[PDB]
């Protein structure tokens, strides 16, 4: 309901309001809800509207970046606690950050050390930091299926001792190709992965 | 403090963020928001690119790197206040993904009472124009870190984006801001005073 | 620790010294309010406890200054984060005889984040002073932040009249009438003071 | 002259130039070198014009309250260690802070939890705070002596095991009187403390 006041502030450079506006979801719904409520919509709003042509990329990188602010806050919020880290990004050639900050912040919630890579990192050297970190898993966020279909079978499978793949772009047949575990729903990542 | 650099990369390649984190306050409690800027975030952005391109790390690790010290500086332009009034538009042009620079040029603005809207990278002119003015931006800044983005730019491409231009970062010089269309800074404070 | 439970852990953080803990406990507010907010739902709430648990005999005045010291001291971090912009000061002050400092950086605050070159004298300014501080610096605007009422009945009608060519008074020791004597503007929520610059 | 510049800074309004003085101050001598070599010297001359008329009340305000936040941040940065703390203020009547200030930091240069509390304590509600933290020691800084001679025979006397009393308001004798150790050298306080 509020992602079109939110929307209008952010389009019309008024910081302050849409600020404002997103403190008032974050108290009312928490932490875990301003996002479902809020955020979530209001990317998708952006993405619409942007391949309707209703907004240029100007404004949807404005809104876009304001997002990502707001994530990444409530991703330090979250804190990092100890233990083994399990290392969150994105495939080769994906951009789209916001799932994998997602990820990062269920995890993180639940007390698993979720660390946020960025975007975009080739297999072999997250296969090698994940290696030399002591990673217990690598948790990949896919909005586009391209990325996917461009790695061969099994590219997935030993990057940790656990990987997930998840995101809009990815299904169970690609995960299942890959060598990935496939999970739909973050609230219950922590759990599958403290589970064998 | 001679020593909050080496010690805050070393933490960021072990994956310690919250030793990374504090490390990083004691920098900003020690110079100011603009001194950490100077005199850690960015020589160790810097060390991170090196060794980047020496391939003494890979791109994961740097991936690690490059995000702390992205998400601090965030957190310091949302700290900054941000006035009422016609905005300043700041970026980097097509193709140039490297965002700190631009970042940066938001931040010290905004500490001077400038409203400067950050866009994130890689806005296209034609699109940065019609943001411009619709929103009855006073100005657009560009940071360049590459020089080849700006060499694909047609002359006089970067003419009339707002009513003033600015175009920097070590990409960027004199020359090239000349044929583009734009006024040429080098440091950062002199933005604010040039409004 | 739940938002709801911030203030009431931040609080226990200070009344056992763990300034370490109480300044973990004051970022996470600030991290999910923001620097308004935070100032809002955690600073004043936890101020106005410490008050009350003094009235009532709980704790005394060492244990208050302490967290008023805190407090004052991430305010003041705040309001250096912030940024001095260029232009005409507004210069933000407290009445001769008021040591209560808070209100003064919090209004100082609102208009720094707005852009306003606020600068915050600290407390408890002589009038004479004052004025000629505003003339020097060519001031636009004097703001004063009055807790307690009895510092503006000890100054006599008109006082505040053309300290700078804009004067604004408020905090709960003010009111519309008291400001009226003393010749000022009154204001009651800090984000209009902003818009009335 | 970087205390005469930052001076000048400070009575004109400047505050960004201010403390960009002070970080300069601060990244050549360091932190307990800019208080002997900057901080100081320039509250002493603040002092020196406000008695020759030079300066007014505002005009010393404005310096004391920003020399307070930088020596905030100093004490913050020395960080605050584990342990029953040392609480430092200054006697009822006295609200010069730099003093307390400058006491608890040197305090938290040697690794003591010194908990500044503010200027301006009532003493029964001082004891009462030393007693519930079982703080092992209590610090005054007088600047000025009446407040001092105000209080009665023996009144600092167990606000905790060990008290201690300087600052120019204060000496042997009024420190005697109150039951209090007088001690002149703020380097020297840890070590008195620990024998
Ligand atoms: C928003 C959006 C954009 C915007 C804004 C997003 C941003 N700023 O990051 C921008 C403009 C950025 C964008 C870019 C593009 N996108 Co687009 N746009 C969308 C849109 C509307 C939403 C996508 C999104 O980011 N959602 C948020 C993500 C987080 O949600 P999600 O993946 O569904 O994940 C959910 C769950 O799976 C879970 N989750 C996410 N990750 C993980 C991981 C794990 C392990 C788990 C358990 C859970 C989990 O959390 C999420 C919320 O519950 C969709 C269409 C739609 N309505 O869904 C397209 C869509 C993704 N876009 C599309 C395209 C084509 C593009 C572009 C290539 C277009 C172009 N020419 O530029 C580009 C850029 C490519 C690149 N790499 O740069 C297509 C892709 C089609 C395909 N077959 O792959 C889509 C599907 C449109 C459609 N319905 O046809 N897009
Ligand atoms: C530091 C660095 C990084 C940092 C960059 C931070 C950033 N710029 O966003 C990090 C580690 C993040 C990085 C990442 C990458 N970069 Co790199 N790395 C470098 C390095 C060492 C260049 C220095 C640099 O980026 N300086 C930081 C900026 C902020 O400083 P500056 O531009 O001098 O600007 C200063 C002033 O001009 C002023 N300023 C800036 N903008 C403006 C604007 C105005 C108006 C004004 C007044 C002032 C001003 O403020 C700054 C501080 O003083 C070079 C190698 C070299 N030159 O020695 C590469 C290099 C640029 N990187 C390169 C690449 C390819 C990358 C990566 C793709 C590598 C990877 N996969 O890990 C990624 C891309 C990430 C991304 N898309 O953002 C290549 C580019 C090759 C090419 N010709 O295309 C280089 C040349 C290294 C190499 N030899 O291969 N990089
Ligand atoms: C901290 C404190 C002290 C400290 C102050 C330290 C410091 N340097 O800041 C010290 C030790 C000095 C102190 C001493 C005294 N104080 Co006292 N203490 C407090 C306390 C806990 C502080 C309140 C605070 O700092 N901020 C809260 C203020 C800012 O909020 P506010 O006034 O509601 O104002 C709001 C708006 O009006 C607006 N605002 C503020 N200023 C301005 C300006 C403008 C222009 C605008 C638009 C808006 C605006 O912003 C605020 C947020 O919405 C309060 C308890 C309480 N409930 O407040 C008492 C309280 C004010 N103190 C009290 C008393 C009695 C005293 C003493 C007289 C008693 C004594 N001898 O100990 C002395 C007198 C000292 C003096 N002459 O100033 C009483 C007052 C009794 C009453 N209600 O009338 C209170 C209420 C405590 C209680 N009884 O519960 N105190
Ligand atoms: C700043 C200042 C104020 C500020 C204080 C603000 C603040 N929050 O800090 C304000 C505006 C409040 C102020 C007001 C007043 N003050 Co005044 N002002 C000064 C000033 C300029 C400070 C200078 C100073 O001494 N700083 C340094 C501190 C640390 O003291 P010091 O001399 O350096 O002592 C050193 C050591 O003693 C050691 N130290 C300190 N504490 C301790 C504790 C221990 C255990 C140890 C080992 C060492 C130690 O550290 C210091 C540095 O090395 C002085 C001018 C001056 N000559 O210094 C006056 C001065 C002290 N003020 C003075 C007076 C009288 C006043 C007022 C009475 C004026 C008035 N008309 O109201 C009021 C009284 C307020 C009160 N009730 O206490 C007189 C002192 C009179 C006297 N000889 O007794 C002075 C000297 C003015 C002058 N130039 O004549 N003042």
């Amino acid at each position: 309901d509020l992602g079109t006041g939110l929307l209008e502030a952010l389009l019309r450079g008024d910081l302050a309001g849409a600020e404002a506006l997103f403190r008032r979801g974050l108290r009312f719904w928490g932490p875990e809800g301003v996002l479902e409520h809020l955020l979530l919509p209001v990317l998708r709003e952006v993405g619409e509207a942007w391949a309707r042509g209703e907004i240029g990329v100007a404004e949807e990188h404005l809104a876009s970046t304001f997002l990502r602010a707001r994530l990444q806050e409530l991703l330090d919020l979250a804190g990092f606690p100890p233990g083994p880290p399990v290392l969150v990004t994105t495939p080769p050639g994906e951009r789209h950050e916001i799932g994998a900050m997602l990820a990062a912040y269920h995890l993180r919630r639940k007390g698993v050390p979720a660390l946020y890579l960025g975007p975009d990192t080739p297999l072999p050297d997250l296969r090698a930091l994940a290696r030399r970190l002591g990673a217990g898993a690598v948790v990949l966020s896919a909005v586009l299926s391209e990325p996917l279909r461009a790695l061969p079978d099994g590219a997935l499978k030993d990057l940790a001792p656990r990987v997930f793949l998840g995101g809009q772009g990815a299904g169970p047949e690609e995960a299942r190709r890959l060598g990935a575990e496939y999970m739909e729903d973050l609230k219950g990542l922590a759990e599958a992965l403290w589970l064998p």
